[PDB]
């Protein structure tokens, strides 16, 4: 078995136990990843907290320079890490790619961010006329040991995203991929080895999250836990971080609400990008569709005829329907669908799976009383709901306990302003669809979808505290 | 006669000489304002100068209360100060009260928002390896001596604008009322005298602009000059300024912009409100309608009958059109409105003057061969220019030598945003006329219309510069 | 007995059952809090969100005005209140009245602090060509309920440096003031309820936190919980906010490092300050000193002099030292006392206990093996720590589990500076006593001390999230 | 002759006439740049401003793109460019190299910064109530065409330092380096043609500033003009500039202020590199000694020691002190030690001209009476002038027409601070030579030393303006 390991202080380690790690499309082994003990996390963890005061005392510029160098060696190697990411989560090659160059973007951009991190000068005087000569000089400093966790669906460049922002402020980092996604996690690391980043400054942790999964987040050498996966997993670690601070990115049910003033092929273009891509499996995608009465039969028509132009097949093949992620999920997603159709909805294309492959579909008029109105499902299942107010698809989407984007199709901006203003979202998009980039954009969820404000310069501040020293002038 | 007096270094003087000031409207004599001497301009500054470095020693809070009282004092007496400057300057009465009123509320924000202006800590470590101990402290400082040089159409307004955010910082002030407009000015400055700043912080200087002008300008011991004012004369301050900063609000044509998708009545509301509010006596009103032909003929037909709506008469009875400031203002406008009628403009309203009284004049079918197509009249007469495309609108709004704001009137907002890019102006106006309007908001122009950016925090910005102080962490 | 009522939803409401407040330095009684049912706290709770949205409809200087006129009340009020809190907390007359005045003083800089808040663009060209004309308006909104807890030592100061923070920001409050101090934190509630906010905007809960405690906070209304109080409740309140976020104040045992070029008499002085003000029951007290061998000796001897000029007594006699609140608390500090003589510390001062009335004692040769160089004991007593090095300091300070603030005496800036980066505390006041101080400057504990930053914009930021609206110009 | 040509709208251009450069330290003919005619410099401003729409229509990370591959092309050629910069202005060798590695540094820097330049979102509603729907977008814009002028000393940095800021903006760039430098300008003209920029944003200006400095200067297409250089040349562009924004860093005659407490061995050696680099021909070089009475001749003794440790001779050898720039100034500078000496002041090395090559002197006991008290020498001549006290030193330091930074050398950092904030200068240096370093610092002169402020975002910031785009959410 092609057996890989994990970077720990500057080595790499294998452990007893492996994990075995197979195509999701093919099944075809892939090859296997550490299966850590609970010592070998205090290890990691050691080696962490000895690195970060020399990683701290660095200059900003020698932190970012590391960085850069990391970025590059993942443009260079962008072909063989997309290769490999695209076999182990099932994602289409050239998308595959793109995630790697991506995180590189996003690497660059934290570096140099990062390195112009300025710091506040507060007047006593402000205050109090007695503390007029007093100022306090406020500087950021790092929390210390970050550990980064990320989900399948982007194991690398939502590690990256974590990772880069933590280390340009001088933090040191343990990460954590996805059991699936656990090679392309490894295989960022080495982009780290190689640019050299001292021994300690960065890490990797790998082992099933339900064995090592509450050990390594609640170890109290970790100062820092930043999260991207489910909500069940989140809602635990908030409990488990204490009073630690926190980044979550979790699940979502985004709605698109449709007006009756919309550009309908506009609306049916994004609505079918940001439903389908990657099957469904992107928390930000459009999860659900808040139509106007009046304007739904053409829409819905749209909608329907640019369902069948969606390519069903293989990674290699840059399908735009691949095979989900495990039997597991399929099952899930398959259930809904039944519910879906079993309560009567419309389905408006063919219900079909083979294997893991689920062949996308459409159903219209779906009611609040359907599973699918509501839970997300991470596959490639879109629900129409039919809404004859705004009135009502404000309330239908506030509804859910999930708040991390909306989508407003209309023509009438101050009004779509007037009602982002009322969606508990963290951020809507007018006449586009949902989406996570541009990364400098923050990126947050309200209610069930996240803690925490990410987009590059909030993760950073996010990532550092500050450090006010307070003198009298003479 | 009443004769006023200036408030320098703590007490009212006369002077040898005085200008007898008349209401524009009535003829009736107001009162006489000292015509100072060169020697008394350099007492004034003389004394500024001692009373600045105990001025700034204040904490920042104590300047504010300072700021807080005189805001007090106006709104107590808005009505006497009202009162009289609607007199002097053929104002409204209750839009004289109003200029109180703002002018207070002006004073109280720059007090609060100058009170807590920030310093900023840098790293030398962003820069070089090398200096990564090395830090700046840098702290907002005071320029110094400020000349406030107010017009006169806000006298009043247009001077707390300045002084306020001056003092704050810590600058001390020596303000110059427009002639027309120096008892209102020296009635503001009561208000100073009456919260009880220290002698010489506040001063006033009077007499003509064209004869102490330049002397009060060019005077070295001015470390900045905050103008609003004509063009004419804000060119000769930036001349006179030499090095040293400035602030300029000078004049404007703004234009409105007009698209076929517009809210016709909304936009001849908003356009009849901006064009004639003071008898288009504003640098903000709007001064020209670029308007597409389509709908030309609906909006101006809108307009002349809201024209005719307008009250015409005195001050005291809140009429919409008072009498102009002076004859040379009046017989200036004439001169516009001949040749615009004279090059064939098509009058939709009567022209009629009588007195320093021009009645409110729509001129449709305005070409960019006439006069009114470009400069700023100062008058109650619109001219309305039919364009066949945003292409030519934005070509036409930007050949001015003016660029104030613009105001555009579509219900395509990324459009707007689009167009809105183009317009060689400080602030773009969506749906709604131009106005200085929100303080907090910034106000600047382009081209001839201004130097600096005022609106409260940019202000205190402005007359503030930087003290850095750099050292090496041990 | 004199029974107080709750504000709730624009009422004052009794409860079935009532808890009786005693004077902690007479025993006299004071009166009676209600001890709220469950169902009264789902009422409180059910009251403010149904409030919210129109609290959050109004624009800023709305809120802001509420607020002043908050802060006015209190101002009018401050012998009133004053009066009972010294009773209620055992705290000087003086100091009970000064806590009330910058409570007023808070009050107002928050609602002028928040009234400014700004958002900001950001630029999808910043991070990718092809998103050159993508923009976000991001834009501050309110968390929405926010649960406020005050300790017993600052029950009204402690309470409205939360309360303002967040209801200028949009946010809806339910305050807990600590039971003993929940007469003052009710008188609190009348300013706010004469200020006449609208119902249900700002309420206030009571009941014994060991009863109501775990439902007040795990209660799903609550969108954030800001806390200050003892480490071991605010552990608790961390794991019980699951994912909400969190504002928590804790303990501290701030170290005052002295160096051998210090200004001994100087540092003296503000360690007698620091160290004995209210009896040492302050989280930022000076509560370890840890003094270069050298200059130890001396530096004793002028803490041991002016140790014996503090006065000791009654609250209404504005006494140095007053009784501890209650029993238990002056029988902790009994034990410290005994563990530290026991083990060989040398007091300087008398030891002894009348009542709960503390006499200050200065324990000298203090060693790592002794209770008191490590557990805050919130009373008079104050231990001295003799190091050979800065580094051992800086160790020996770090070794703590608690990082507030700490004090460094030295006439070297630069170095002052070194050490300052090295140590794990929030704040580092140089030649200065620890202190919250300067409520504009940020306040926070690192390690067990805390969890966010505090200081008015501080907790502005905190208690507010954002919403960014997404959208491309044309 | 080497004939070298200007960059001009994408293609190199010579002229009809031709200026011959020679090698300061040799008199060897360097090559010739052109001498062009009003019509060329109106050529060069058309070329840009038809460029310049293109220019700002490309994503901010584009124009990093192109920023960053000069950067690289720079660091590429340092060597060629450097050998013949140090030929060119007489600079040492390794010096010159090292002025064009922090070139590429700077336009690196500058590109990163630029990108991330966010807008803000104002609120109608912090003002005022009745505006709570309305909000200002505000974003920066360039300016338009940006005319930039390098000096002598470093005719490469500070035409990149003006650049690079300029153009990441979107502004287009007119170049006009010193007469005595302008091949090495042509040098960095080169770096911009081969990293390709578009045709007619990046352009340069060759010509005898005493012909076409005036011409190009009021040349009405400019709409910034950006200047180091000599007091008397910026006083002019000042006026010439009208109302038109600048940025001018000019003379000065930084003072080093000894304290009593100082470390003399540490002042020495920074009075030495500060004063005596590139033989004093820097803005910002130490040029005035203010030492208290008490450490003087201790002091004196120091510097005269290291004084005779500079190596003296040609660029070629890497000398400390090289040839001056031309006859002129060595003249200039031999007039000011002949005053000094002939008014009494004590030379403590020897006097000594060998060509333009002057020796380095230092002058102790200068009093006010000397003209080397008070002129910027501009070559390797120190006055050390004897002080009483801390008040006596601030008051012949502020005496000076000069401000653009002060040293002070003591050990009492809160003192140093109350002292630099009565110094007028832009920058005070605690312990350290005088220097316009790290670039990202701001860098400003008070009184004649300039106008705006300089260092890298400050730089971005005065080349942009902003554009206001207010609006009603419903
Ligand atoms: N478009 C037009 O024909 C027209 C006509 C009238 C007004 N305006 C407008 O009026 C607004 C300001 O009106 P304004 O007539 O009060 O402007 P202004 O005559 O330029 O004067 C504004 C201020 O500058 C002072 N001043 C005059 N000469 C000066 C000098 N040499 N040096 C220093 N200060 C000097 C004035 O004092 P004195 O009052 O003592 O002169 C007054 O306080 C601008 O928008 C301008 O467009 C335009
Ligand atoms: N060094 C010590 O051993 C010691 C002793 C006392 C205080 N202190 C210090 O003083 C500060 C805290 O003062 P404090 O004694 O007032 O502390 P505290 O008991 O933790 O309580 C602070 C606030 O939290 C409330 N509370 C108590 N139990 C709660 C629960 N389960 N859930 C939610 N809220 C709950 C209290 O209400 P109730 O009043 O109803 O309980 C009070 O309002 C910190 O420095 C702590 O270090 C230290
Ligand atoms: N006080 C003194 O006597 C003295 C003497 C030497 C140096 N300095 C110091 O020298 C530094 C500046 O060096 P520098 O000698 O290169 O100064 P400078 O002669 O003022 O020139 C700086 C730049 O200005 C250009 N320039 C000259 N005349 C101009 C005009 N009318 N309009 C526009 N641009 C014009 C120059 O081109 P050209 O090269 O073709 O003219 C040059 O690139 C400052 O610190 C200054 O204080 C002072």
């Amino acid at each position: 078995t092609k057996q890989y390991k994990n970077y720990v202080n500057g080595e790499w380690k294998l452990s007893e136990n492996e994990i075995k790690i197979y195509e999701p499309a093919s099944g075809a082994e892939l090859g296997s990843v550490p299966a850590m003990s609970t010592e070998e996390v205090d290890y990691v963890y050691a080696s962490a907290k000895k690195a970060q005061p020399a990683w701290r005392a660095l200059s900003y510029i020698e932190r970012a320079a590391y960085l850069h160098k990391v970025a590059d060696i993942l443009m260079r190697d962008k072909e063989k890490i997309g290769a490999i990411l695209s076999k182990e989560v099932a994602k289409g090659y050239k998308s595959a790619v793109s995630e790697v160059v991506r995180t590189a973007e996003i690497i660059n951009y934290a570096a140099e961010e990062g390195l112009r991190m300025e710091g506040e000068v507060l007047e006593g005087g402000s205050f109090e006329a007695a503390s007029k000569k007093k100022i306090a000089v406020v500087r950021r400093e790092p929390v210390g040991l970050v550990l980064a966790i990320s989900p399948f669906n982007y194991p690398v460049n939502l590690a990256g995203s974590k990772i880069a922002p933590a280390l340009i402020a001088g933090n040191v980092i343990a990460f954590k991929p996805p059991t699936q996604g656990s090679i392309s996690g490894l295989l960022l690391a080495e982009a780290f080895a190689e640019a050299g980043l001292p021994a300690g400054v960065f890490n990797t942790i790998t082992g099933r999250g339900s064995e090592i999964g509450d050990y390594i987040v609640e170890h109290q050498a970790v100062n820092f836990i930043n999260f991207t996966g489910s909500t069940g997993i989140g809602e635990r670690i908030g409990k488990m971080a204490g009073m630690r601070p926190i980044m979550l990115a979790l699940g979502g049910k985004d709605s698109a609400i449709v007006l009756e003033d919309a550009d309908l092929e506009l609306t049916a273009k994004n609505i079918i990008a940001g439903a389908f891509g990657y099957s469904g499996q992107r928390c930000t995608a459009v999860k659900r569709v808040l139509v106007m009465e009046s304007v739904a039969d053409e829409l819905v028509e749209k909608i329907r005829e640019k369902v069948l132009a969606l390519t069903i097949g293989n990674p290699e093949d840059d399908a735009d329907i691949t095979p989900l992620i495990d039997t597991k999920s399929a099952d899930y997603v398959e259930g809904l669908i039944n519910d879906a159709n079993d309560k009567g909805a419309t389905a408006l294309t063919e219900i079909k799976r083979e294997g893991n492959l689920i062949c996308p579909i459409l159903f219209d008029k779906v009611t609040t009383d359907m599973r699918l109105a509501w839970e997300e499902p991470f596959g490639p299942v879109l629900p129409i709901i039919r809404v004859t107010s705004v009135e009502e698809a404000i309330e239908i989407s506030n509804k859910s306990e999930y708040g991390l984007q909306a989508s407003i199709f209309t023509n009438d901006f101050p009004r779509a302003f007037g009602i982002a203003e009322q969606l508990e979202v963290g951020t809507v998009h007018i006449n586009n669809k949902t989406q996570r980039g541009t990364d400098n954009f923050p990126f947050l969820g309200a209610k069930k979808s996240g803690a925490g404000i990410q987009g590059v310069k909030y993760s950073i501040e996010a990532m550092t505290t500050v450090k006010s020293v307070v003198f009298d002038i003479k």
